[PDB]
């Protein structure tokens, strides 16, 4: 049972919440230990450390336990988990925003009116199948938390879209080398997330 390089659909049969265990785990680690870490996601962990952890998880899905930072934790273990999460999305056979949405994404990106643009993207998001919908929701909420902590992590919106856009969004169908298409798709996605996805549940009853 492999984790990386397989369709997102095939991973969520185990999960009642429809987000793969590896994605939940990595986000938990960065949420708890990494939101204030300078250069989180901008820092590329050692490719050999990403590979070792990747391969261990592919051998046994129970090895997502290894993603939790062993005590005492180090900066580089946290960087590693960020790079691992990015590699997960990059290794998916299809983009989490599917290639088939390219044309409708192109249409979306020409719309000058912001309200029209976000409602348009909402429609695209609402129509995603479950696996993509719930997984994209978890990742987008996480990335917005990262942005909320910019004063410490020094990640601006555009840097975050350079890092994540080519991983999440499909390429320009009319131009394979245009990096701005995926970057802009990522910005519109972040902008719309407040209205496109239901909020995470609130845990305070004191």
């Amino acid at each position: 049972f492999k984790t990386f390089g397989v369709p997102l659909e095939s991973l969520i049969e185990f999960e009642q919440d429809m987000v793969p265990a590896i994605v939940r785990q990595c986000i938990y680690v960065i949420d708890k230990f990494g939101l204030d870490q300078e250069g989180i996601y901008r820092k590329s962990a050692n490719v050999l450390d990403v590979s070792k952890l990747k391969e261990e998880i592919d051998k046994d899905p129970a090895n997502i336990s290894m993603i939790l930072p062993s005590k005492p934790h180090s900066d580089s273990d946290i960087y590693l988990v960020g790079s691992l999460l990015k590699t997960f999305f990059a290794s998916l056979p299809d983009s989490v925003l599917p290639k088939a949405l390219s044309s409708e994404i192109k249409v979306c990106l020409q719309i000058e009116d912001p309200t029209t643009r976000k409602n348009f993207m909402h429609g695209l998001i609402y129509n995603l199948p479950d696996a993509q919908y719930w997984t994209l929701r978890a990742l987008v909420f996480h990335l917005k938390r990262v942005l909320a902590h910019e004063a410490q992590n020094r990640m601006n919106l555009r840097a975050l879209c350079i890092i994540w856009g080519p991983t999440i969004a499909p390429a320009n169908p009319d131009d394979a080398n245009d990096v701005n298409f995926q970057i802009m798709a990522m910005e519109v996605l972040l902008e719309v997330s407040d209205q496109a996805f239901e909020p995470e549940l609130e845990h305070h009853h004191h």
